[PDB]
């Protein structure tokens, strides 16, 4: 038992040891001993739950530990909760990795500076529990490799940290009062396959348990589904196993409750010895899927001859069916359509512990913005997590833990048949635990590991245990035999990338390939990073158009930032605690923060994701739902009529339309004014009544069209105004009444500009070629010649130099007239010229017409604009134009036309790497204290210079400069989106008007 | 290193724990420094071999050994030479099992009373290979589970008896004088899939050597093959892998030697970095094929960049395809005819200890008798089998070492997910060690192991790693999708056996399945029990018909006889050693003996499986060539004529036909004779030249047909002579001259027959209705009501009593006549009636008519004929009719109609187990001694009565009757010989004359 024995043997560094003595896996049990118990899910007594205060050290080796452990607790022992970690508890400091393996590349050879979590309680025992029956522990997750004691008594050894291990312990418990010894190490052989993309972090990061079970017992359950042809009678295949010794007399029961009531039911003796079939008819059942969960709560029981229970275990079940042909994924009959999302496991202030609270507002965000497919990436996830997924809806994709993308080459392991037992324990013991839960749909064998032929055989090995499920599995190109669902990696839409031996074909081209006959989702797509979810709408217009193109997901939902105390709290990422080497922030690609509040590309993914689709034919609207099983019975339309913003008519139609069906409805007779501008027509769909994950009122879907149009009419500049201005030397100096604006003659920009007395430009009116770095931009840069900022700054956009030329002209009737043009020249290579025209009329409108020509082969440039600082600090921005959300010409889908309003804090968006942002494009008018703007132009307004959004690296740092920023831009690029290690996004004219 | 530490964790009871330490698998290799050494095959000084005399100490238990051992050796140790095994030197008697698992049943636990082999040897090294350079152990063979210590320090534990396992050795080696321990378990947890029926037995049944590498190596290399549509166009793949330290400067060559001439070699360094592709184009290549065994030298050689060689290593490769397309196993783009034969390893006096004597002896026996294919039963045979087969050319089908035939379900344990990790070990290092070899075809997954999920895994992972093998498995009906080649297990010819979910169907049934298009061989056939080998024929009929029927491999070449000393060796089975629980003689299923005396079924199988088939049309000769690939211009045909046994003419005609063509030889004028009887045509093709395996003169194949017969003319029985025979009250007395014959009244029987004085007949003239037991009539009785044996028991055929009746006549003109019939009643039932009708002559030529009914009811009598006891002893027996081997009824194809003389030795074959026996039929004209008889029946001659055949279980306890036991009968059964466990297999007259 002794340590210098145990440890001896080094089996963290051994691939062909991945368990000591563990027991069989099995789906999740609570030995229940009443029916009713069983049934109605109560807390089953034989399950007492260990969770609590335990006592634990910290060693930097595992020859470190003294032996005085194994009898008693160290005095230099503190006590924490379990399950947590103690890399949090800043024992050691978590590190962050992509690629490059954070520890020395040599399997199996670990690091010999290896962590040792000391984990040990001393607890009770009820005396019930010990003169009978088996006892046996359970821990649902130890990250990540670890040993067990028990009382001082060896016994055994684990691994496999996602997924549960668990032992018998009825031969080492006795006498209640007892001790329980669990050694933890940061480093095993595992970890060669254990190298997500996730922060490397240890400990018991799930709950442990402990479970008593009679000597005889209930080992092992499928229960699968067949349907007909219409779905109308199907049977339940209820196949059961047990052990221990066998009894004629002993019997089982699978009885079949829908609710409160019982409807399908069957016994039979055993006879394997040890297994008996069960097949249960069901008539008309209430099948399963995302839209509705409908639930069976099947109770499989052990029973005596004469009826006493013995034991009884049950578990969820729907019907529901999953299958290829033809080259289209059905479910229950019917083409899906996989609006998926990769959930990383990450809590913001308890590393990757999970608990229910944080699962159940994490499955009510993603129901409540369309998304009906989760992948847990990359891993098996909580046990409960699956459970709340049948009861939501919420079809998932399974992913075993395999992960060695940092080996060189990727399939170095995957290939050699000395890893076929650990990545076999990986596959089989997770395809086990969750066969029966229905919402598991497709299994995955992992992330790109490697085509070998380990992962063959693991495919073929899944495909012959449970073949109601497809496969997938990215590897080698996502196109091999071992995979059923082709799933290629960030697979642009119609550009094509033509990598060795794993290309990234356009999709399109990817669906059309000879002999290719599978489905194609896409594995992971559509980058969240910050302000980014662009290209989304090309993706759906995609995934719209091609049957067998079934949508991908969206990576990732939560964003993995751990709290940092400066004592305010600040979101970090890589490299933040003194980790080295990471991966800055390459770990902040979530839809919603850490502590689950709503980023701005969620409304854009919630809007791109509509299950409704509308056309507008005249005056009819064709509304379509993308539902293919429930009817929409809980929605009403509102549609509404606005002309330049101001509404002018709104009506309520509700909805009646059957699934995959169409439903016309006629509007009323539409206001056709006659004032200049634009009609608009905006229809939302809402849904009045709550449901099990929103609100009474949930906005579902909304659409917008334009109307007729009337041209502007009059708008009769000035008024009976000649201004002498004040030609000076220096500046050019126009007055008119209480207003002054002045324009520096030697720069050739407007210096300052005066209401009465108080100035207004803290900064002088400006162009503007260059806007921060862009994730995207950067691409894997820190240099990449390829980056969109690296061109950027080769070309010497962000270091041009404006050189001021004349052309200025003179007053008029009544107006004074500016004409002026600029060279910006980066080493003697003249970059851009603009040619500018400012118009000051007698009533105080100063129009400014700019033409921007650019050179060819310079790179294009970020922005086309002026930018300046007011001196004005307002409470709020109104503006008339797409949002109320920040939009980009990219990502401008989800933005919607009307007069919006809202505080100077909303307008600058909370990510934590600073970059531009804030941008509300389609801007026909602005409002920001006494100033206004109109036209048809893209702005932000922000209290931080772009030049300190892109020195600054965290948003915390960020200091709110004096006066206001401001960057009005006639024109900009999009963001791209498709990829943040590489790009994914010549002569210019604006038009301008400044009022007041 | 102590023994209470590295036994306490009972590593042998664990099925996740198959290696400790143990280097990965890998091709055979020399390590040779040479090129030249390298490609003449010389011997490598670097692999030193360690067979000698070590030190052996026996204990019960693993525990009962003491520390005392790994220190220095026992004063008990016994000298013992390696390899060798214990079980045979007397420590504990060997037990054969067929189904019941000898230890208990109970997975993964094994017997506390584990037999422990303390092999241990002291040895010197050469500083030379320990200044520098890897130096690793390999044991080729370790029965069944063992440790290793060296030099009192621990190094590994090992797993999977029959391949080699191989450790690191250079970190507990150093100045040279040394110790290696090695303790060895004769249970361990791979017993439940080592239920081989087989001898129970262990030791280190194979080779241990000593290999010396360099730091750097070459690690591992495949080569493959690929051709064109006309085979003219070939491709070589000589991928190749090394390990260690990585220099530019490392060069790799791969040369193609033709013998002593170079064809094609290529160079290339390495860049996986430690894996580098060589492709050589050949042209016009030398097929490899069972009839022609072409070998192409290839050596691989790692030298360096100026060009001197570090280490070279070479593989023997042949040029030949294998696929499955169609229907058809096609080998160089033709159709297969597999006239295979399980051939078991074993020795007479080493047990499974084999060499290459041995090997060779049996490959030429093998190749002698037409058998193209072998079938390792059921595990990885020695290393240099598969190179002696290159070199011989004989097809291998591999078989993994998996079984678990009696374990309840048979797939038990193939379905359970925890035993992965071995199976996949048994699998993969088989497939990675035998891959290159191009005699080597298919690989099969085990023999009838039960379908699980274990299968479908490791066969997707053999057809991944090795495409250019078709894979077959016989288990779960030998029609899953775990299987390429459909190999049921005894599927008769034509008769149905639909077991439940494992049914036996009739082989062309199995090939007209809805939906079946894979080929079928039988997996075993023609179980070889003895006097058996039944069916062949029938068996090969079916084979040449049916095109997608590709033959079988008949059960088994060597009879698995262990020598017992009484001193005089006699051949024993299980339960002779005292073992219990036996399985009887069913271990003695071969072709030949254990000392390689060929079995008179031998004969039988070369004359059913030899490559001519030849058609008779009037005068000319139809010869038709099975060979595929060569030409017949090694044989040379032998016709003969013969009339009743004497030759008339006879021609030699050089044959010359083209593969799977046909031949038309003209015969000369044959002799019409007017003399009466029925001209024979014996045509035998005679190879002139001694081949690689066969001496100058070898008969390759013989067959017979009858031409035309002359009716018998002239036969004037008696001359002049009215018998005036002694009518008594007790007898019928006749005399003819010197010549006397009594009948006896009250039983109805010939009691004595005189020439002159001395007496004739020791035992009556009787009929005889029974034959001794026969293997298959036994089927699985010792009680099988459906047993033959046991229904002739039942019906008391073996003790039915002859009743006599009357009838009794009177003398005629010139001859006495008798007629008689008697009642065979069992309990009053009367099985059979016979009446007889003696007649002798004038010429004391006596005529016996019989004519025999039998009752419906009762099952088949075994024979129809005539017993006594000759007082006559003579030394030969002369015959006109089929032979001169034995022959039967069901298997008198070989036979051959000539007038055969043999020893009176010979007229008995020596089977072990005594039974019915030296049967010759087809006997026109018998002569022994004196007497002899004419007509048409069949007969057999032997010292041994039915009744001491029957009683005594050994040959060896056989004693010599006194005078000469006759069993002349018109009628018998077949034998039978599908199966050895259930059956195989009215009103009747026969005409017999007795002359001297």
């Amino acid at each position: 038992d002794s340590l210098a024995v145990v440890l001896q043997r080094r089996d963290w560094e051994n691939p062909g040891v991945t368990q000591l003595n563990r027991l069989a896996a099995h789906p999740p049990f609570a030995s229940w001993r009443n029916s009713e118990e069983a049934r109605t899910d109560r807390p089953s007594q034989q399950l007492r739950s260990l969770n609590g205060e335990w006592r634990f050290a910290w060693f930097p080796a595992p020859e470190a530990v003294p032996e005085s452990w194994l009898e008693c607790d160290l005095p230099e022992a503190d006590t924490v909760v379990v399950p947590s970690n103690w890399q949090m508890h800043g024992y050691d400091a978590p590190i962050y990795t992509n690629v490059t393996y954070p520890i020395t590349v040599n399997p199996p050879f670990v690091p010999t500076e290896n962590p040792t979590g000391c984990y040990s309680l001393t607890f009770n025992v009820d005396e019930s529990w010990l003169q009978e029956g088996q006892t046996r522990i359970i821990f649902d997750g130890v990250n990540s490799a670890f040993h067990l004691w028990c009382n001082g008594r060896w016994v055994g050894y684990g691994q496999d940290s996602r997924l549960p291990s668990e032992f018998d312990l009825s031969a080492f418990l006795r006498a209640g009062e007892n001790r329980l010894a669990v050694m933890v190490l940061r480093w095993s052989d595992g970890s060669y396959l254990e190298d997500q993309d996730m922060w490397r972090m240890s400990g018991i990061f799930r709950d442990v348990s402990l479970l008593h079970k009679p000597t005889t017992q209930i080992s092992d359950f499928h229960v699968a589904t067949r349907f007909n042809d219409d779905f109308s009678r199907a049977v339940l295949e209820a196949e059961v196993q047990m052990c221990g010794e066998l009894r004629d007399y002993l019997r089982v029961t699978v009885s079949l409750w829908q609710g409160e009531t019982q409807v399908a039911s069957g016994t039979a003796p055993f006879g394997y010895a040890d297994r008996v079939t069960l097949r249960l008819n069901v008539e008309n059942p209430k099948l399963w899927s995302a839209e509705i969960p409908n639930l069976y709560r099947a109770v499989v029981e052990l029973h005596t001859a004469d009826g006493t229970l013995i034991e009884a275990e049950a578990c969820d079940v729907g019907f529901r069916e999953v299958r290829i042909e033809n080259g289209l994924l059905l479910l229950n009959g019917k083409p899906l359509l996989i609006r998926g999302v990769n959930r990383h496991e990450h809590h913001p202030l308890h590393g990757q512990v999970m608990d229910e609270q944080t699962m159940v507002q994490d499955i009510l965000l993603m129901k409540q913005n369309n998304f009906n497919a989760v992948r847990c990436s990359h891993y098996p996830n909580h046990p409960l997590w699956y459970t709340l997924c049948d009861r939501y809806g919420l079809y998932v994709v399974d992913e075993a833990n395999i992960e060695t993308h940092g080996m060189v080459p990727m399939n170095r392991l995957t290939d050699d048949p000395r890893w076929l037992p650990a990545m076999s324990e990986r596959v089989t013991r997770m395809v086990q635990r969750d066969r029966n839960h229905p919402s598991v749909i497709i299994w995955s064998l992992g992330n790109e590991s490697g085509h070998g032929a380990n992962h063959d055989a693991l495919y073929r090995w899944i495909k012959s245990v449970d073949p109601s499920r497809p496969v997938q599995y990215e590897g080698g190109g996502a196109d091999t035999t071992a995979t059923d669902i082709i799933c290629p990696m960030y697979a642009r839409v119609d550009e094509d990338q033509p990598f060795p031996a794993v290309p990234k074909w356009s999709i399109k081209k990817w669906l059309s390939l000879p002999g290719e006959t599978r489905p194609l989702i896409l594995c992971e797509y559509a980058h969240a990073m910050g302000n980014s979810l662009g290209g989304f709408a090309k993706y759906w217009q995609a995934f719209r158009q091609y049957p067998r193109l079934q949508g991908g997901f969206v990576w990732d939902w939560v964003d993995q930032s751990l709290i940092k105390y400066d004592g305010n709290p600040w979101s970090a990422y890589g490299g933040d605690f003194g980790d080295t080497p990471n991966d800055r922030q390459f770990c902040m690609n979530g839809l919603v923060f850490a502590d689950r509040t709503p980023h701005p590309a969620l409304t854009e993914a919630k809007h791109q994701q509509q299950f409704f689709q509308f056309r507008l034919s005249g005056q009819t609207i064709e509304v379509t739902s993308e539902y293919l099983f429930r009817h929409s019975d809980n929605e009403l339309l509102h549609w509404m009529v606005a002309l330049d913003g101001k509404p002018l008519a709104s009506g309520e139609v509700p909805l009646d339309v059957a699934p995959q069906g169409k439903q016309l409805i006629e509007l009323p007779e539409l206001p056709q004014p006659e004032s200049a501008g634009q009609l608009w027509l905006t229809v939302r769909v809402v849904q009045p009544n709550a449901t099990a994950w929103s609100e009474a009122g949930h906005i579902s879907a909304w659409q917008q069209w334009r109307l007729a149009e009337n041209l502007s009419v009059t708008l009769p500049a000035a008024s009976h105004a000649i201004p002498h201005l004040t030609t000076s030397e220096m500046d050019f100096c126009i007055e008119l009444g209480n207003k002054r604006w002045q324009f520096n003659r030697q720069s050739g920009f407007l210096s300052q500009m005066w209401i009465g007395d108080k100035k207004q430009l803290l900064t002088p009116l400006r162009d503007q070629f260059t806007r921060a770095p862009l994730d995207n931009d950067i691409g894997v840069s820190e240099i990449d010649p390829n980056a969109w900022v690296e061109r950027w700054k080769a070309a010497g956009h962000y270091q041009a130099e404006a050189a001021l030329l004349q052309c200025t002209a003179d007053t008029l009737a009544d107006a004074v007239l500016i004409t002026t043009a600029h060279a910006w020249q980066h080493q003697g290579k003249t970059l851009f010229i603009s040619r500018k025209t400012y118009r000051i009329d007698g009533s105080g409108q100063m129009a400014i017409t700019v033409d921007v020509e650019v050179a060819s082969d310079t790179p294009h440039p970020a922005r086309i604009g002026l930018n300046c600082q007011l001196a004005q600090v307002a409470e709020r921005v109104n503006w008339l134009g797409l949002g109320p959300q920040e939009n980009y010409p990219d990502r401008l889908t989800a933005a919607c036309f009307d007069r919006w309003d809202l505080p100077l804090s909303d307008m600058y968006t909370p990510y934590v790497f600073p970059s531009e942002n804030g941008l509300r494009c389609g801007t026909r008018e602005l409002n920001y204290g006494p100033h206004q703007w109109r036209g048809d132009f893209q702005f932000n307004i922000s209290r931080y210079s772009q030049q300190q959004l892109m020195e600054t690296s965290h948003r915390h740092l960020l200091h709110a400069e004096e006066g206001t920023w401001l960057n009005i831009d006639g024109f900009h690029m999009g963001i791209g989106g498709d990829d943040s290690w590489s790009p994914s996004v010549g002569r210019y004219h604006y038009q301008l008007v400044w009022c007041q």
